[PDB]
């Protein structure tokens, strides 16, 4: 599969197809009020710089392979552990983040996969309902540079090749998230790429993160993607919540 | 095991000792208002006269065994069928539902157990958040006969002994539950029973369902459980909600 065309994606995936896909349009002043929905809690995303993480362009975007021991809980009993983060970017005057606000379309996005402690792998837990939850942060150009982001950019001409890897130290994963973790739409969907299977908690936080412009452009800008095209636009487009709710932390 | 006496319920099962136990304390006062949380869906409850039904005195509660196409729908995508239905009751002047509000025991509870239609096979179920729901309604006194409870009641005598069933012709099992599907309490929580499983969707009813002073006594008063004893008192003590927000479908 591709982003761009060919093949249509239920072809490569069935699930693709389903009434209940992400990303999706956020509208705030639609979203629920719930207020059972309490901050996100994580243990263990303070990483020493050893042992290093595998840093890998894949084709479809850069991913940041996780070690065992990050866990996050979205409340009482709904205990996950991180396996992998990742990014959608546009390219040169485009945004690119998956998710939009009231349409609005942010630079880029970060995904944090996680899996449900009641799953030993993903494929067990992919169409369990709630048996993946992804925290997702909108990514938006500020005056200043990134120190945490700059941790991963400064790696990403050594990965410019599609299918390219190289191991980077351990790093503070909660400085690439929003410091809020108490104010957050959430919402139940889908994978954004193929199997597009349903049953993920998406957690998307109303505080965005800063990247300078030149951050923003290395992003777009270093990797290439399969054929010999620049890896750039790698965001499905919006699916309709068809009856869905959006909850809100906050009122 | 068994109720009121030994073993020790983590003896038989260790889970018995989970942190997210059922059933619970409901304080309406400290529920969160969930406008998400849509009317529950109900299809296929309207059985015909054939084929029969089992119900078992398996000596901890009467069940009843429930066929295929029984399906549930607790919210979009969330759907689930029917395995079977059982009952929590009190004894001569003493009430014995599992679930309680504001500290109140109703004389009786029923609950309806469904299997998520994610999983092919309850063993798979157990244990994964939103595996299991189970649909509970609290039972009180009222003037009048209940017809729906009258079917079941009446059959009680047939299976008095520990272990000893009957076939009953088909009913409509969703006239064993209250009014309106618009209005319950929502939490994530365990088999009240060994061996105490967590993930389990429960859903209360706001509203109760009546049966004759005598209807109840027929309940409490029939069956008889291990060893010479009747079956009495059939439910587990409240559980600490340690964190978890109940959830209200109604302001
Ligand atoms: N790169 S990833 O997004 O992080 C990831 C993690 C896991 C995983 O299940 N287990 C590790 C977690 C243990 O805590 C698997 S499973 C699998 C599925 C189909 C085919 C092959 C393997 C696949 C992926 Cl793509
Ligand atoms: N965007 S998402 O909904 O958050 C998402 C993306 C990926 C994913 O890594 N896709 C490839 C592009 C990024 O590396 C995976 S896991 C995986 C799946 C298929 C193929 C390989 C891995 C899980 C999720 Cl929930
Ligand atoms: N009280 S309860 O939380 O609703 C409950 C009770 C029983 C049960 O039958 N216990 C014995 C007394 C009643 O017949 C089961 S049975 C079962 C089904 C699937 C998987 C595992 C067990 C499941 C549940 Cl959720
Ligand atoms: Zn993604
Ligand atoms: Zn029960």
């Amino acid at each position: 599969w591709r982003y761009g065309g060919d093949p249509p994606w239920p072809r490569v995936s069935p699930a693709c197809a389903g009434r209940f896909q992400s990303p999706v349009d956020i509208r705030p002043q639609l979203a629920a009020f719930s207020p059972a929905l309490r901050p996100l809690e994580l243990l263990g995303f303070q990483l020493p710089p050893l042992p290093e993480l595998r840093l890998r362009n894949n084709g479809h975007s850069v991913q940041l392979t996780l070690p065992p021991g990050l866990e996050m809980a979205l409340g009482p009993g709904r205990e996950y552990r991180a396996l992998q983060l990742h990014l959608h970017w546009g390219a040169a005057g485009r945004p690119g983040s998956e998710h939009t606000v009231e349409g609005h379309r942010f630079p880029a996005e970060i995904h944090v996969v996680h899996l449900s402690t009641a799953f030993a792998r993903v494929d067990e837990a992919l169409g369990r309902p709630g048996g993946l939850a992804v925290l997702a942060a909108f990514l938006e150009e500020g005056p200043e540079e990134n120190s945490a982001y700059e941790q991963l950019l400064s790696r990403l001409e050594e990965i410019a090749e599609e299918g390219s890897e190289t191991q980077v130290p351990g790093l503070d994963i909660s400085a690439l998230l929003p410091s809020d973790f108490s104010r957050y739409f959430q919402y139940e969907g889908s994978l954004t790429t193929p199997p597009c299977a349903q049953g993920v908690i998406w957690t998307v936080f109303n505080q965005t993160v800063m990247l300078s412009a030149k951050q923003l452009h290395t992003l777009s800008d270093t990797l290439w993607g399969p054929g010999d095209s620049r890896l750039q636009l790698n965001f499905r487009a919006t699916q309709p919540l068809n009856g869905r709710v959006i909850e809100a932390s906050f009122p």
